[PDB]
C-alpha cells in the first residue's frame, strides 16, 4: 500500500473535515440588549428573557441546509451562562427566562439529539465578568473555568467540538489551557478543539485569519504552531499555512450569515445573499478548510426566515451543482498508474474508500478523460486523500474540443493545494477532452475525486 507523506489527520480531524459546514448560534444576554455585539458584563441578568426559545427550529433550519454540526455560545466575553452552572450566579439562574428555572444548553443538546445532529459548545476563555471581581486572579479564573467546562463537558452528553476564540486571552498562559485540555480529552475523547493563540499545543483546528469566510489560496491543513501563538504577526501562516510546517492543524473558516455575530432586527436586510454564501462556501471549504456559519437566534429565540432560505437555497444549489459529474463515462487514459486497484477511473466512481494513486517516487501524472459527447462546464473539483498527507503541491486542467489544441483554464492554472477539497470555478468552457496535470508534488498523487460540473441557476 501506500505509505502516507509527512504529517498527518488524527481520526477527530478525519471526522471534522468530513462535516464540511458547522452552525454557530450566537445567542445571550446580548441579544437583548440594543445593538450590542459585546457586553461589558454589567447588564442585568433580568433582561434575558426569551419569549418562546425554540432550539428544535433550529434544527430544522440546519436539517434544511445539509448543516450536521452545531456549536452554541453558552458563555461569551460578557460571562453570562446559558446554562444554570453551580459556580456562579451571572447566568439563566437569575433571569426573568422561565423565573430562573431554564436551560438554554438542555434545550440546545436535547434539540442536537433529537434531530441527529453534532453538538458542539463555545465557552470564552476571556471573562469580562469575572474581571469585575476585585478577588480575579488567573489562577482563581482558571479553576472557576474549569468547573464549568467540567459541567458541560459531563452533563450535557457527547460534545463534539469546543471553541476557545482568542479575543482578549492574551493574560491566559500554556499551563491553564492545559488544565482544560486535560478535562475535554478525558471527558470527550472525539471533541475537536479550536485552539487560538497560548491553547496552540492542544488545538485540533486552527482559525486562519479572518472573518470574511475566506482562507487562503492555497490553504495547507499544516503550519507552524507558532503562527497560532504569535497569532497576530502570522496571517499568512493562520491563512494559507505553510507545507513545511511543523503541526498538522487544519484551518476552520468562521463569518457570520449578517454583518454582526448577534442578533439585530436592523440586519434582516443585510443577510448574506445565496451567491455570497456560494462563494464564501468556495472560498472555505472550496479551499481545504471547512466553513462554520453563524445563525444569530432573535429576542423570541427562533431563526430568522430569511437566514433560513439562503441557508436553504445554498444547500439546493450545491446539491444541483455536484450532482452530476460531467466526467462520468469517459474513456480515461493515464501516465503514472500504480495499479488497477488505482486506477484513474477511481477518481469518477463515487465510491468512499477508493482512489487513483501514482507510483512510489514518481510524483507527476497526466490523466485525460475523453467523453463520448462534447460538455458545457463551469466549475471543477479535486479531493485528495488526506490521510496519506499532502502530497500534490502544483496541478493544472486543461480541455480541447478538436483533439488538437489543448487550451489552459486561466482559474485552474498552477494551483496549489489539494487536500480534503479544492473547487474552482470558472467561465463555461465546452470540452471534448479534459486534461488532469498532476505537475509536482513531495509524494506520489492519491486522488479520491475528480469532476467539472455546471453550476445551479440558484447561483
Ligand atoms: C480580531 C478579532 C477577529 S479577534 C479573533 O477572533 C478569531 C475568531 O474569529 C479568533 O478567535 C482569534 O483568536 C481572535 O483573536
Amino acid at each position: 500500500s501506500l505509505a502516507p507523506c509527512g504529517l498527518v489527520p488524527s481520526a477527530r480531524q478525519l471526522e471534522w473535515y468530513n462535516r464540511e459546514m458547522i452552525a454557530f448560534f450566537h445567542f445571550g444576554i446580548n441579544t437583548f440588549e440594543e445593538y450590542v455585539n459585546e457586553g461589558d458584563g454589567k447588564a442585568s441578568t433580568a433582561i434575558f428573557n426569551p419569549t418562546a426559545l425554540d432550539c428544535r427550529q433550529w434544527m430544522q433550519t440546519l436539517k434544511a441546509a445539509g448543516i450536521p454540526a452545531a456549536i452554541l455560545t453558552a458563555k461569551h466575553a460578557d460571562g453570562f451562562c446559558l446554562w444554570p452552572s453551580k459556580y456562579t450566579d451571572y447566568s439563566v439562574k437569575n433571569a426573568a427566562w422561565k423565573n430562573g428555572k431554564g436551560d438554554v444548553v438542555r434545550e440546545f443538546v436535547d434539540a442536537c439529539e433529537e434531530y441527529g445532529l453534532k453538538a458542539g459548545i463555545y465557552l470564552g476563555p476571556h471573562d469580562r465578568h469575572e474581571h469585575l471581581s476585585p478577588l480575579y486572579t488567573t489562577e482563581r479564573y482558571k479553576e472557576y473555568y474549569a468547573h464549568q467546562l467540567g459541567e458541560l463537558m459531563s452533563d450535557y452528553g457527547k460534545i463534539w467540538e469546543t471553541w476557545w476564540d482568542g479575543a482578549g486571552a492574551d493574560e491566559l498562559t500554556t499551563p491553564v489551557y492545559r488544565h482544560w485540555y486535560k478535562i475535554v480529552r478525558e471527558k470527550q475523547p472525539d471533541c475537536v478543539i479550536f485552539g487560538t493563540k497560548n491553547s496552540y499545543p492542544f488545538a485540533d483546528v486552527r482559525w486562519m485569519g479572518n472573518e470574511a469566510g475566506e482562507a487562503g489560496d492555497p490553504c495547507w491543513a499544516t503550519t507552524d504552531s507558532v503562527a497560532i501563538r504569535d497569532e497576530a504577526q502570522y496571517y499568512k501562516g493562520l491563512n494559507e499555512g505553510m507545507l513545511d510546517g511543523d503541526a498538522y492543524i487544519p484551518a476552520e473558516t468562521d463569518v457570520s450569515i449578517r454583518p454582526s455575530w448577534f442578533y439585530h432586527a436592523e440586519e434582516d436586510s443585510r443577510v448574506k445573499s445565496v451567491r455570497e454564501l456560494w462563494d464564501i462556501y468556495c472560498t472555505s471549504v472550496g479551499r481545504n478548510s471547512v466553513l462554520l456559519l453563524n445563525f444569530p437566534p432573535d429576542r423570541r429565540g427562533l431563526i430568522h426566515s430569511t437566514d433560513s432560505l439562503h441557508a436553504a437555497l445554498l444547500k439546493q444549489g450545491i446539491d444541483e451543482t455536484f450532482s452530476t459529474n460531467l466526467l462520468r463515462g469517459a474513456k480515461v487514459k493515464a501516465t503514472n498508474v500504480r495499479g488497477a486497484k488505482y486506477s484513474p477511473e477511481k477518481m469518477l466512481d463515487n465510491e468512499k474508500n477508493t482512489y487513483f494513486a501514482g507510483k512510489d517516487g514518481e510524483v507527476k501524472a497526466d490523466i485525460i478523460f475523453t467523453l463520448p459527447k462534447t460538455i458545457e462546464f463551469d466549475c471543477l473539483m479535486i479531493e485528495e486523500v488526506i490521510e496519506l498527507g499532502h502530497r500534490t503541491t502544483k496541478w493544472s486542467v486543461e480541455y480541447t474540443v478538436d483533439g488538437k489544441n489543448w487550451i489552459t483554464i486561466p482559474e485552474a492554472t498552477d494551483k496549489q493545494a489539494i487536500g480534503h477539497k479544492w473547487i474552482v470555478r470558472l467561465a463555461p468552457v465546452k470540452a471534448k477532452q479534459v486534461r488532469l496535470r498532476i505537475q509536482d508534488g513531495k509524494a506520489c498523487p492519491a486522488i479520491h475525486t475528480f469532476g467539472v460540473y455546471k453550476q445551479s441557476p440558484v447561483f
